[PDB]
This record gives structure tokens, C-alpha cells and sequence, in this order.
């Protein structure tokens, strides 16, 4: 009853420890996560923003297991067991295991230019397999998860299915919805294709890793963390969270018939707020364009460096940064030092000089310059395609200013990439995730849930839930030319406007 | 050059006060704000909003220096000087202390029901003057603000009209904004009606009671300060406010000519926040349900015991709770003291009686029981393109409802004998149903070392709701519906089917779409 | 299992409040607390420090109600039952409903110059039995604290037992810890003299109020909520009340066999910083010296008002506020809102107009000037091995210095006429001059899952200084010394002789060693 | 006028960066501060003590520069110039620059075991003259630090001076203070060895690096930081560090007749909470006891693998992380990052190896075993306490394993007996509030004093310093209760038995 440590922890003072998730953390496997900053390269732009995947990965534990122990006091006819509180706990623990570093990078341009084969989800479940069938955690775990190897697997399975696996996307289904009781009820029974436990246990889906609507204790865990570290603030607070942790039952969809994690209608604009700080902490800090100015120098240094960079892998055989996810162990042994690697490196091919160059570029702050920025509706689209036509019709905008104005072609020579965010809440572009959030009405002690009115949004929201920002790289030359950088920035616009992005 | 004082404050750490201005905070005008609560009666829903109007002034006045000061050594050819300092602070520090006891219910439902003249800004101003005056005051301030009787008078008349002024609403008349631009120059030249000074000091009233966008320093001290005496989470935090302070600068308004506080364009998010911030903390905090349940019985207290409760005013004249705004000196004995002025009254009265009664229903927490509430679109109070009429349409279809519900069940009247009250509270973010604030206020761009603009027409589709306000309507019924759920639950059904029914919502979902 | 409320607190985020603790807490008894300010004329140089009795008590029965829920799950042998959890939180709850106006002053000065009879503990018990007694608070108690009048009756001793008893006192008389072992039990057998329950259960007045050594929920709470309220750091924090929450077991008493709260022997630093934290609160907050000038202002105001101010007792009667005391009803009807009923008085009987001009002084801020301060070793009072002695010492001595300063330096009698009033500030940490509270606490070694020790005698030569108390002597003058600086020089001398002089000091230096 | 950058810090809310400070902050050199936590290893007990020199050193920047600045807008009699102001602001900036991964172990047990050349402030004045005389550095501070080459060499060593120089020292030389105003006034005059100000700008070795009494900026920023980060609460707040910043003068000093930066004696209190502040931190957080245990791991990872780490310095020759102490260029390739370097290096030697293997016994926890503490007052004197104890208890465990016949199952157990210095700074006997000057009043020239001698006698312990001494066992004694409490009883008898605990 006693937890095994209290770990001091900066967004809830303290996070328990209960034995034995402290043998998952006494792991390789988890320590290495202290050698992965959580946001990446954001601490070139904020610096206190610094801290570890592994104090986000402790957060989440403790907000899945609190969860969990609360619903099964609270809610005892939902015959939650020690091993369903310990497999959601362990999904939350472990749904971050298997980031590479510099992780968003090194899924994104570094993987597309790579072609590289697998993601950190894909990884995670690897490590996850990995972890859980070693003798000294099966020896620790048996005793909850099951002593049988059908018992064990069907745990291990449950665990990396709350990460992985997507129950609900079902029910969004064309007519699903207009679909006879009947219909719905053999169709749902049909649908389940869950391994590790019965449609009974379908809530367990919304805590870890919520597909449907984003309201997991991973998301309730990075916004509280990252606007502290970041400074930036926002409406979820740690006193917000609290009020939903009050407020929370297992109710039925009245859509599906499964079981499913509700608030009290109370607490609307509190989940209404995980969307809103999701969008604005996007904004503000995970895509600031100083930020995405980096991160271009970085991905040029991983690919440049990739082929030199090895790791020993499972049978001694050395892996290169390009091909780590192909092997758990030569994975695991990547960590934020690349950076260092490459900066150490006494290889003297041209390519490991380029990565070092560029490297070197982002210590003294040589980076490209900010040649304007607009917001823009996604549906004015109908991103890869709007970046390319604003650059096609920047280059016609430029080169007629050119001779307009007789430069002998100083404008037609800039050097300028157009680059894109998605600013949004998660989801569609055009769904709040309060919208597909269940609530209840009432003080229960079987309750049907429902989905908020159409109207909520229309008197709360705006009319679409993601925005896109497009802007403009320019070569660090165009910092000491103003002129020149003002007619890039006024291209931006005319562009944006003779696309019909923007209004005058 | 040191400040007098430094007083400790929870917001911002500390407050200076430098000479004179400690000698208007120990004035018994200013002591008197101790004894009347920031947030009148939500202290009882949030028993941490406790917090007085003296140190939101103290906080309102710190921030109105602060800009001023910066404004002053960023930009020394706006001409700010010492007088224009201590007048635009001040204003900011006095802004507030014409309050009455319960402000919102005084000036609110009490002044209603009671045809009461003066409001809080009325009594300020009056209040000002009688400060300002004294001589004690005007020994201290004659250096700054004039040796001269006619030059203090001017600095006095400054002091008030950067409280009361409203000098940039003509922008927004006529078609103004389609003049060719030599008349409109013309206009703004004869428009200028401000006598404590000239339109080259214009962008002061940006500063104090911004009438034009509501983006005032009594505005982002009073979000910060009730966000963390509530305890409930905004955007608008300690260190948005430090960013617009060093993003801020005095521009060309370029549809007037005047000059006006701009903020950098990188900071039109954290601009958005204040009039979001409002919205949040309104529906949250200050309309919580309970307290204006309690405001009920707060204000039927008040009504019935204010002809009992007498101040003595100027020439020693009594003046009751119901006339004390006819006369400063009766009105400066008034604080939230008030309540237990009515609960230890030793008049058998029956209308002291009833006061004495609702007070202590407030404190055994016999409060109306909530029966149901949803929120509205301001637009759908009709069907052209009324709160009073949504108001009296929703207890009319609810009554016909629960007739239907109480037949049908054969209730034998047990739901058409429930006594109910319908209620509304706007939700705004401080403006105009339709306008977002942020619409107006002017930005500039890059890093100067001139002529500002409003924010494109894309902003406010991108970034915010159709409306800038939304209604909640809510039922209160006798407490006793608390021990009955079956009954409480069908009152609740019949406000949600007289929403629909009269088309001011569409229902709650089966599947999000 | 749900909570009726959960109520937002800035300490804690939120308190729980259960059924049926509701009931309490919304009596006009309890309400009454959030017109009392838990740090009483604080707020005047600490605005923000206007946080009422109200939000401590609902802090204070927090975390009782968690101590003992806690206790009761990680030791089910201590057999503590529902009607102990209900009872040592009740107790916790109400400990602080008996404080008059500005409680300090009313219990302190006030009291002394008028003869009161009772203070605020003896108040406290009146109020616990007139609210527990009440018809409806007893329907609601009755099935957890006893159905028939005997058991009830019962409940309601233990709860006003664990705020006045002191059932440990005894083990530090005579040589009792010399004594017999077997003599001893038989001794800690018969010294038990309370009525609420049995010496198996003496671990709970350990929670409540801790006169052994002061380490009860009532401390941790102030001490959090005055240094957060004031901006006042201290090394107790939140987290550190969760560590001791997380390190806590009832154990037997190596010297009474009795059970006692205890602390794993690793937070002994942690339990140290709740009488340090308290000292420094007291020095920089509580005893602030601009708040020990403005006391004898508000005594002087109470004392000339209090035959005027009357109240309505039992059966109608009126009672003075210097009679308050003698009936609970009157003393209920007192609130801090005393102040206003003295400066809004129509009586114009000298004493009353005595008591209006000294809370004017308070509102103008014409108070005494400092004119020096020292702080002292208690023990260096007398030449032996007397705060009043070293009073009338200093103001001697200091009277003598200034007539050779005014003679020497020829100053016509202008030092010699120069009206001063010499104070003390007692700054502990709750016990005896010479003993930290620390040396009292019991801890524990290891993760058990049985007997304390006390700390050795090293610990507090190692941690601590050698007396826990120190006093300050400090000088008031005419507040005509601020505009004399000069004069002011010379009296702020002779107070730093006047203390070498007395060998109560000895002097700053010109050199470290 | 406006500064170049506003960076977000959790300690202050903002740092101000005016130019050219901004040149300095984009080197490579200051960058590389991003790579080694300010705390060491107490990440391993405390997660989110993961906050980077870099952090530190920009916070204890922008308090060097207001306290100057303000000192420059309330006291012009001082003179003090734009070129004080941006030497005391650089010195404050740089100070941290020349820490090695893991400073504390790197300085410390590494050092001590190789016999390393340097420590961090050598390394930290070798970098400040690489970064000032690099032309594009140069070329930026000229125009503030001076244009010739006497001005410029001036003010960079002034620069280093204010972090390694100790002027005021000699005025705790025995009689100084008795002796006549003459021989002092004479004495001061003579005694000033700073070759980078005159004694009429003395007060600024007080902002940096203050070897007097230790109230630096450097020293505040650090407090508020690691006691943030940490979550371990201290008296030295925020609102404390504006409370001296708001009552902060320069005025003479009645022992020397320089100046020297004093507090308003309202403020002896928020002094005193410093030292205070420090002690705490050290018990809490710097020297908790499952962090020096880990620290022995990591430092025989270090040594066992220091020989076949290499790092290319100036003239491209290879250093081993024994030797980068011995060039720059080479030192600034180290990082925290020497962990992973240990960890993926393909090196069979048997010594590879054992460090590798210390380290995967770090993050696996598998690590010694506590078996007992005592806190000591030094005076009753730390090697040489450790060395008696380590003997006594030997002795004691012998006489318990004879008489309990326990066949050599106590005199067969591995232990090792620690110290942790916990002090307040300075001396183990003095209290740095003893040595600060206060002023009286409110001025607007003034002398200041020292706090009596009943100061500390009424507000702090007899010791300034004490001694914690504590056993690491063989985690093996985790699961042998009856063998590690015969250990921990050892502990207190030798204490007990040398006089440094009373029963
Ligand atoms: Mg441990
Ligand atoms: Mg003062
Ligand atoms: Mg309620
Ligand atoms: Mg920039």
C-alpha cells in the first residue's frame, strides 16, 4: 500500500511510485528517456524548455493510474482489476518509450528524405515487447498480469492495443449513426477487434491514447508541463485537471452502446480548454518560426551525417543513423548527443564537414531571416499544394517588381523556401475535440452520456478548429537589406490575396 | 528619485508609490476602499475573492506609472511630462473609488428598484474633486500639477476627463471612416471637446478607461488579480502583460490622425486574451449561478432595510442607504459593513424584519435550487434580424410543459404547483454583442526607432466565435426541490424542450455528426 | 464517498468538504469568520494579508480530516472509527469560531485595561456546544456521533477536549521520567482525565491543538496560508506538509507508554522549519513595528468606544463591547466591522469623539515615528540567573543621554521635550524561551509496516541557536520627528547607549572578528 | 536604447540581452553551457534538476547588470562608466564558462585520482580571453571596452579579475583592524593589487565572484534556481532578491575606508536567509545521500575510461579526457554527453568495459546501500574523521562478530565511510551576515558597520559549518537487516566512542 518512491515532480509536487512499475523505471530502456528533451529543439527559442521525455512519461504514469484507481472506487460495477489498473498505468508509462531524437524531426523530413521504415509508435511497441518479456520484469509482473504464458501475452497485448489501437473510428462511419438498435448493436459486437480485453473494458481506450477526441492524460500531462516550462500561459490548469479528476464516470455512448470516460456538462469549458491550449501552445512555442528556422539546419546535419553515425545492434552488427529503426537494440542507443556526435566527429568527408557547418550555424545564430507570415482557413485549399503555388506565384510576383522597378534581377536572384504549420486542436480541421467529447447531466451514485449541442461550438468556437500559417526562410544575407526583404514580404501578401487566402 | 513606499502585492510582487502620491492613498477616501470587496458576493462561491477594491488600485495605479514612464523614454517627442505623469496615474489610482457597498447590486438592481441618480463614476469624479482640493493634498501636488488656481483646475479637470471622456467614439458616426481625408482632419479639429488638454496627448486615454476597445491597465490588472484569487485559469498571465509592455508604442491612428497606444503586431494573441480572459472569468466567476442566487436575496435585504439605515452628510443632515449618493460625506460612510449594519439593527419593523430574514437565508445556505440552464446566441432572441422576452417565453412554455408532464404522470399539480424564476446573464468581452475588442485596437509593424493599422477582417474569422457575447438562461426554484430529484429532473427536461421549442437552442447529441 | 462541496482554496487548490460537515459550516456561527481577519491589523502594511478566519478554518479541518483518514488506513490496529475521524475534524473546523474583533488586541490590551473575563479558547467551547446542540446540526450528527443523549454528549466533550486538554503536560513534571517504570503506567493510568475517550486514542490530541509541542494542523495551515497572503518566504512549504503527511505513524511514547503522532527521523529537518518559519512571521509580519504603532491607536479607539457600542444577548438584554464575553449571542453579533460602528457613531460624548480621532490617525497614517530598535537575549534581562524592567530601564537611561546631548550640544530643552514610548516584541517559536519545539517532536527509524525517540541533545547544538526567543525593544515618537531628522539621529543614539549602557547589547561593529 | 532580445526565464520571467551581449551568448563557447546540467547528477534523485549552466549564467547576468545599473541611477558620485557597467555584466556572464562535464566530480575525485592541471575558474579565465580577443568580439566591444590595445587588455583583465581576484582579504590578517587610521589609510593604499580598476570602483568585486562573505549574484540567481527546480523551499525568495535590489548602496567601509556594497540594516534578516538558504540546499539536494552514490559510480566510469576518450584541440593533436585541461580547444568538446560516449563505445579493453558496466549499474539502481549517518560539529576535529571512524568501526564489527559468533559474517562486510561538508560558506565557524556591511537610515558620504556580535548569537547556531558522516555498503546488505543494523550501530558507537556524539 506503501508506494516504493515519491518522486518530486514540478507540475504535482510529487508522483507515487507503487512497486513494481519502479523496475520498469529502473530500465535502460526508460533512463535513456532522460537523454530526450521532451519539445525538441524549442529550447534554442526558450530555453528553460529543457526538460526530459522521462519527467513527462513519470507525469502521464501517474495521471493514468490516479484515473483509474479513482474510477474503480468510485464505480466499483465496472469490475476494474489490479491487472487493468496495471496494463492502462504501464501504457502510460511506456507510450513514449520508443521517440528517436530529436523525435518530430526524425519522423518528419529526416524519415521522409530517408525513407525511413518506422515511427516512434511503431518503436514504442517494440521496446514495450521488449521490456515486458524480460525474466527479471516477467518475474515482477506475473503475479498481476498473469502467471500463464496466454495470461501474459493477452496483458502485453492490452498494453500496446491502448497505445496502438483505435476502437471508436468505427462508429464515424457514413449512417452509422441513423443505423437501427439492432443493426448497431450486432455491428459493435462484430466491429471489436481488441485482443487484450472485452468491449466491457472499451473506457480504458479514452485514458492513454485517445484516437476519438484527443482527451488522454498524455495531452492533460504536455500542456500543464510544457506552459510551465515555456512560460507561455494557458486556460488548463493544474486546478482544471483536478476539476475533471472530480468529475469524471464511465457512462454508455448513446451512439455505441460501449462504455465510455464522461465529465459532468459542468465541466464543458474545461475540456473545451485542452483543445484551446493545444492550439495555442502549437502556436506560440512547438512551431515558432525562429524554432522551424533551426530545426532546417538540423535535418540537413542528420541526413548529411546519417550514413557515418553506427550504432551496435543485437548481433553486434553496427547500424547507421539511417537505418536504427531496423533494430530495438542499435535504436536504443540513440539519444539528443547525435548532435555532439556529429560536432566530435573526426571523419573527414566533405558530407560529416557540411553537417558541422550547419550545426556549427545554428550555435552562432546564423539562420534565415523572417520574410513575412500569414494565417489562412484550410478550406480555402480545395498544405504541400498551397506551399508550392504561393512559392510559384511569389517567384511571378518577384520578378515582375524586378523589371518594374529595374533592379537587374537582385529580386529575381533571392533565395526563399515557403514553409507551413498546422495550428489546430487535434483531429479535423474542422471538428473541435469538445465536440466528440461525452458528458453527463446530473450527480450520479446506468447512466447514458451525451455529446454536446451543435450550438456549442457555434457560441464558443471559431468556425474551424485548425488554422495553417504560411511563411517565408530567407537566406541571413536579406537581414541587411530591407528594401529587398520588404518586397518579399509584400509578394507574400499580393500571393496570398491572387489566391484568395487572405482579404485586403 | 526612491519611491516613498514599496508595498508588497501578489501580482506583480511589489507596488512603488513615490512622492506625492502617498499622500492620496492615506486619505480616509482611499483607506475607505479596504472595506469594499473587488468581487462583491462571489467570496461566497469563492471564499479566496476576498480581495479589496484598495489593492486592485494600488495594482491599477502601479501599471499606469509603468506605462507612462516607458512611453516617456521610448519616446521623448510625445512631450509627456511630470504633470501628464501624475495625472494620467492618478486618474488610475482614483478611477475606482466611487464605488458603494456591493457595487454591482448598488448600482444594479438596488439602483433600479430604488430610481437611485448617481452611478460608481458619477461619485468618483466627485470624490476627485473633493480629494484634489483639500488643502493638505493641493500643498503637496501645486508643484506638480500648478501654482496657479486656473492651471491646478486644469490639471484636476485632466484628472476627471481621463476617467468620464470618451474622445475617439465619434471615429465610429456617421460614414466618418468615407470622408476624404482633409475634411476628416477638419472634424477631429472641432470634434475636440477635452479641456484638462490637447490632442497631441490623446493616447492618455488609451491608458485609464479605454471606451474604445476596453483595453485599459484597470482592465489587465483586475484579469490578473481575479484569475488568481479565484483560482480559475486564463491566458491573459503576469508575463503577457510584461510582454505588452515592452511591445507598446504611441502611433497615428491612420482613420483619425490622433495619436493612439499601439502594440507590436507579434502580439495580437496576447492582446485577443484580455477580451477572451473577460468572457471566461464572467462565466466562471463573476455570473457563477449561485452567487446570483444570492444577489436575489442580497438586493431584497437591501431594498427593504435602506430607508431604516441613516449617514450623516455634509451640514450634519441624516441621509438613508436610498438617498446616500445625493451627498459625498453621507456616501463615504458606506462600506460592505453594510450587511451586518442590517443583520445587528435593533428595529422590529417588519421591512427591517424581512432584510434580517434573507441575510441569514444567504448564511444557512437556503439558496434557490438550480432547475436546469442552457446557453444562447444573442442573435435568436428573434426571428428578424430581448433578453426580458427570451426571459418571459421560457417560463411561459416551461409552465405549459409541466401541465402536460403533470397530466399525463397524474402528479395531482405536484409539478404545476412548482414555483420558479427565470433568469439571464450576458456573457460578453466587453464591447458590442458582435465585436470582438481585438477588432479595435491598432497594431504597427517591424521595430521603429509610425502609422498603425487594425487587424485584418481575416483575424476575428480565423481566431474567434461569430459573437463576441453569448446569454445563459437559468432557473432558480425553492430549495426544497433539493429533496425531490424525480420532480427537479422534470423541471430541468422542460427548460431544455422550451429552449428547443421556442428555437433559442437545437438539443444535446446522440453522435458528434 | 462523493463530497457534498469541494471548495476552491489557494493553499491546497481545493478543500473536500463531506457530509455531513456542510451543516456546520453553514451556520451563522461559522459564516461569521469571514468577517474576521485571521491576521488582524496586518493588512495595513501588508494589504494582501485580508484573508479571513473562514479560509483558515476550512484549511485547518482539510487537513485533519486527511491526517486521520491517512492514520486510519496505513494503521487499521489504532481502531480509529468514524465517529474519531468526525470528531478530531469537527474540533479542527471549529477550534478558531471563538475570536472576537482583531483577536490579538481584543485578548491582549483590550482585555487588560477592561478586566475581561473570557478569551477566545473558553468562547470556542461556549460556541462547539451551542452549535452541536442545535436541532438541526443533531439530526444530522446523531448517527455517527451517537443516537442516544449520553453518546452524543460524549462526541461533544471529545471534540472541546481536543482544542482545551493538554493530557501530556504531565509527563514533563517532577522527575516523572525518573520514576519507576511500573510506577510510571500506573501513574499515566491515573493522570487520565478526559472524558471523550480512552488514553488508546491520545494520539489525536496530538492533531488538533498541540500543547506539547505546537506541531498541530492549525500551525502548518497558518503558516502556509500567512507567508503565501503576506509574500513572505519560509522554508515550511506545501510540499513539505505533503513529505510529513507521507512520513506519519502513531507510535508509544518511550516515556509515558502513551500513543504520539511521529515523523520518519529523515523529515526531523522538515518538522525543525515549522518553529523556525513561525519565528520569522512573527519578526517580519505579526510584530511588523508600523502594525505594533497602529495597535495602540485601534486599543485606545476600543477602550473609549466600548461602554458606547452595544449589542442584543440572550433574552434581549444589551451588552457593551467591553461586556461582550459575558453572553454568546452579544459576542456573536461582533465582527471587525467594529471599526465602522465607531467611525459612523452619531454619539457625541467625548470619550466616542476620542475614539473616532485615533482611527482617523490610523487612516491618515499619522502615526508614531521609529526612533530606534534592538533586539535582545531574554536571558541577558536580568544580571541573575522581566520585559517590563528592560522597558523602564531603556526609557530611563535614554531620558538621562539625551539631557547631556541637550546640554552639551546646547539644544534649549528641544531633545529634553521629546515625547517617546519604548516597547517589546516577544519573537519565539511557540514554547519556552529556551526550548525548540523540535526537542519535543517523537520520530521513527526505517519503513515499519513501533517506539519513538526524541532527537539527541547534539541536534539542536548542531541546527539550532541556543535560545529559541529573542525580543526586540523598539522607541515610538511624536510623528513630528519625521520632519526633524536631526533631533530623530539623536534619539535612535541614545537607545543604541542606552542598551550597551544596560548591558542589554553590545555595540555594531567596525570590523567581522 | 531597446534590447536586442527579451529570452523567457522560470526564475525572473525575462532576461534582457541588450547589445553587444548577444555576440557573446551566440559563440560556441557560451552555447556548449546548454550541455551540462548546473546540478551534476542530482537529476538522478531530483528529475527535474535537468536546468543547464547556460540557464544559470544568463539569470546571474541580468542580476549583474540591474545591480550595477542601478547603483550607476542612484549613487553618480560613484562614476561609475558604461565600460564598468558592461566588464561587471561580461565577468557575471562568463563566470560559469569554464565548468567540465559533471564539474563537481570533473574538479573533485577525477581531478584528485589524475592529477588534473586545472579547475573550472582557470579554465574559466582561459575561455573569457579567447572569447574577448576573437576580431569578431573585438570588433563589437571596442567601442565600450576601449579601442587600444592597453584599454581593451584593461578591461579584460578586469573582467578576470572580478571572478578570480580577492582584494579584501587581507583586512582578516591578524591586528589589522586595531591598528592606527595612518598605517591603514597606508596599508589599503599599498595592498591593492587589481591591476584592472583603481580602489575608487573596489565595490564591484562584491557583485561577481565575493570571496568575502559569498552575497553574489551568482550565488542569488543559483538559490532561487535550485531551490525551484528541486522543489525544496527555502527563505530566500524571489520577492527577498527585489528587497535588497530596492535598499543596496555603496558607502565606506569603517575597517578599510574602501567601498563596498551595503544593505539597509531592515534587510540583515534577508542576508542571513542566504547562508542559510545554501546549508539547506547543500543537506536537500547537492549532497543528498543516493546522489554521492551514484557519484562514485560515475567517477570510476570516468577514470576507468578517461585514457580512450579523445577530443582534437588546437594543432589538431588528441587530448584524453585526462588531459583536456591542457588545451582549450579540446576542453570545449566536452559535454555531459561523456555518458553516452562511455555507454556506445566500441572499445573491448577490459577498462571499457568496467566503466560501462558502472554506468548500466546507475540506471538499473543497482547501487550501494545506506548503513548509517551522524551530523558533527567540526570543531570537535575531515579525512582524518573519516580514516578514525573507518578504523574504530572495523575494530567495533570485529569484537561484535567474536561475541556473537557470526564466523566472519560482520568482518567480512564492504562499507565506506563519506563526509559532506554543510556550510553556509566560508569558515565552519563563522556565519557570512557577520561579515556584510549595513548602512543605517535612509541617505540620499556614508559609513557603514558590521552587525554585533549578538546577531548571530540570537539568530543562528554556535557552527556556521557541519560535518555529515555517512556508510555506503555493498547493495548486497539490502536484503541482510540484521547485518547492515549491526553496521549502523558501529557508526554510532565510534561516534559516540571518539566524543563527536553524546549518548
Ligand atoms: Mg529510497
Ligand atoms: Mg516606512
Ligand atoms: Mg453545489
Ligand atoms: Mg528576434
Amino acid at each position: 500500500m506503501e508506494p516504493k518512491h515519491i518522486i518530486n515532480d514540478n507540475v504535482y509536487g510529487t508522483v507515487k511510485v507503487p512497486r513494481p512499475i519502479d523496475k520498469l523505471i529502473d530500465t535502460v530502456e526508460f533512463q535513456r528517456l532522460r537523454h530526450l528533451k521532451q519539445t525538441g529543439l524549442v529550447y534554442l527559442v526558450y530555453p528553460n524548455c529543457e526538460h526530459s521525455r522521462f519527467v513527462h512519461s513519470l507525469g502521464t504514469f501517474s495521471l493514468a493510474y490516479a484515473l483509474v484507481d479513482k474510477l474503480r472506487h468510485s464505480q466499483p460495477s465496472l469490475n476494474i482489476t489490479e491487472s487493468d489498473l496495471i496494463c492502462t498505468s504501464v501504457a502510460a508509462l511506456l507510450r513514449n518509450v520508443g521517440h528517436g531524437p530529436f523525435s518530430h524531426l526524425f519522423d518528419g523530413e529526416f524519415a521522409k528524405r530517408n525513407g525511413s521504415r518506422f515511427k516512434h509508435e511503431d518503436m514504442s511497441i517494440l521496446i514495450i515487447k521488449k521490456i515486458m518479456n524480460k525474466p527479471e520484469i516477467k518475474s515482477e509482473f506475473a503475479c498481476i498480469l498473469g502467471e500463464t504464458d496466454e495470461e501474459y501475452a493477452k496483458s502485453v497485448t492490452l498494453i500496446t492495443e491502448l497505445i496502438s489501437g483505435k476502437p471508436f473510428d468505427f462508429q464515424d462511419m457514413d449512417g452509422f449513426k441513423d443505423l437501427p438498435a439492432d443493426v448497431r448493436e450486432e455491428t459493435v459486437k462484430n466491429e471489436w477487434a481488441i485482443i487484450g480485453c472485452g468491449p466491457e473494458k472499451s473506457f480504458l481506450f479514452d485514458v492513454v491514447s485517445n484516437s476519438y477526441n484527443g482527451h488522454d492524460v498524455d495531452k492533460m500531462d504536455y500542456l500543464l508541463r510544457d506552459s510551465k516550462a515555456s512560460g507561455v500561459g494557458i486556460t488548463f490548469s493544474e486546478s482544471t485537471l483536478e476539476r475533471l479528476f472530480n468529475h469524471v464516470r464511465v457512462v454508455i455512448d448513446p451512439n455505441s452502446g460501449l462504455k465510455r470516460i464522461a465529465y459532468s456538462i459542468k465541466c464543458i469549458g474545461d475540456l473545451k480548454a485542452i483543445g484551446d491550449s493545444r492550439q495555442e501552445l502549437h502556436s506560440k512555442v512547438y512551431q515558432h518560426k525562429a524554432v522551424r528556422f533551426m530545426e532546417t539546419l538540423m535535418v540537413d546535419a542528420l541526413i548529411n551525417a546519417g550514413d557515418f553515425l553506427k550504432y551496435k545492434g543485437s548481433n553486434g552488427e553496427l547500424y547507421s543513423l539511417k537505418n536504427v529503426t531496423e533494430d530495438v537494440d542499435a535504436f536504443l542507443k540513440t539519444t539528443d548527443y547525435v548532435e555532439q556526435e556529429i560536432l566530435n566527429s573526426q571523419i573527414t568527408d566533405p558530407k560529416m564537414i557540411e553537417a558541422q557547418t550547419a550545426l556549427l550555424k545554428i550555435q552562432r545564430r546564423e539562420i534565415g531571416c523572417k520574410l513575412g507570415y500569414f494565417e489562412m482557413n484550410p478550406e480555402n485549399a480545395t498544405a504541400a499544394e498551397v506551399v508550392k503555388k504561393v512559392g510559384q506565384k511569389m517567384k511571378e510576383i518577384l520578378e515582375q517588381m524586378d523589371d518594374t522597378e529595374e533592379m537587374d534581377g537582385k529580386l529575381k536572384d533571392i533565395q526563399f523556401t515557403v514553409m507551413h504549420s498546422v495550428l489546430g486542436r487535434g483531429l479535423d480541421d474542422k471538428t473541435h475535440p469538445i465536440e466528440r467529447q461525452i458528458f453527463y447531466d446530473g450527480k450520479p451514485s446506468q447512466v447514458v452520456g451525451f455529446y454536446p449541442s451543435e450550438d456549442y461550438v457555434i457560441n464558443n468556437c471559431p468556425r474551424m478548429a485548425t488554422k495553417w500559417e504560411i511563411f517565408v526562410m530567407g537566406d541571413r544575407s536579406l537581414r541587411k537589406e530591407p528594401l529587398l526583404a520588404d518586397r518579399v514580404k509584400r509578394a507574400l501578401q499580393l500571393a496570398g490575396e491572387s489566391e484568395k487566402f487572405l482579404t485586403p
